């Protein structure tokens, strides 16, 4: 990629790319295959002092124990928590490997539920004071918020203050997409409410990066929201 923003064209097979957002924020990114068809997935690395907070797993375990490799050799400051935005693999898959790495995972009991009934890896740690839409909480150097359902029911954003980073998820599409990806477990009724009251709570995000592609700006909002209306009609 040579600081180009990393594709499945240019990570090598089984590896993770990073990629500076920020002063003490990357994206990571890897790839995985899924009933046939291959993506790339994004997920976030925040700066907590000597130690780093994780954002969603790789994609995988083998794609997970990559990511701690990556960050090994790029970064050098060890993993001590994991943060999950929803139950799909692309967020849970590698939790059995972040565990036992050393790293504390969590995510809110309905993406923990949601987890465990799919039979999807499941984060020890339960992420209270997030279950009703515009809730917030603070965890390490970044705040925790729930838009309400969209991606999935239980799918959080984080906002990092120190860089006006907003890390959307899955709720949040790449301006690229033409269509409203896996929408299996999604609310596409409330989906573009949900991501009015992010708009609303973070107006002042710099850079937004999607669960999937590539990172913009605040017009990855309003892009989810038309491409979600699209799809419902
Ligand atoms: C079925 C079509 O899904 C898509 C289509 N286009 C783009 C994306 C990113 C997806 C996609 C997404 C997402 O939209 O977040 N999640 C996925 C998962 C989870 C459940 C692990 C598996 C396979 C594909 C996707
Ligand atoms: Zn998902
Ligand atoms: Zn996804």
């Amino acid at each position: 990629p040579s600081g180009e923003y990393p594709t499945v064209n240019e990570i090598p097979v089984g590896e993770v790319r990073l990629y500076q957002i920020a002063d003490g924020v990357w994206s990571h990114i890897a790839t995985q295959s899924f009933d046939g068809a291959v993506y790339p997935s994004n997920g976030l690395i925040v700066r907590d002092g000597d130690e780093l907070l994780l954002i969603d797993t790789a994609w995988g375990a083998k794609n997970t124990a990559a990511l701690l490799a990556e960050i090994e050799k790029q970064i050098g400051l060890p993993v001590t928590r994991a943060v999950s935005t929803h139950f799909h693999d692309d967020r849970v898959g590698g939790v059995d490997v972040l565990r036992a790495a050393g790293v504390a995972t969590y995510a809110s009991p309905s993406t923990r539920r949601l987890a465990e009934a799919e039979g999807n890896e499941i984060p020890t740690h339960s992420l209270e004071g997030l279950s009703s839409s515009g809730d917030a909480v603070r965890f390490g150097p970044v705040e925790l918020f729930y838009p309400g359902a969209a991606h999935s029911t239980d799918n959080l954003v984080v906002y990092v203050p120190s860089a006006n980073v907003l890390y959307g998820g899955c709720a949040v599409h790449e301006l690229s997409s033409t269509s409203a990806g896996n929408v299996a477990d999604a609310d596409l009724a409330e989906w573009p409410t949900s991501v009015e009251r992010i708009q609303k709570h973070y107006p002042e995000a710099e850079v937004v990066i999607p669960g999937h592609g590539l990172p913009g700006g605040l017009d990855l909002l309003q892009h989810t929201a038309n491409v979600v209306k699209a799809h419902k009609n």
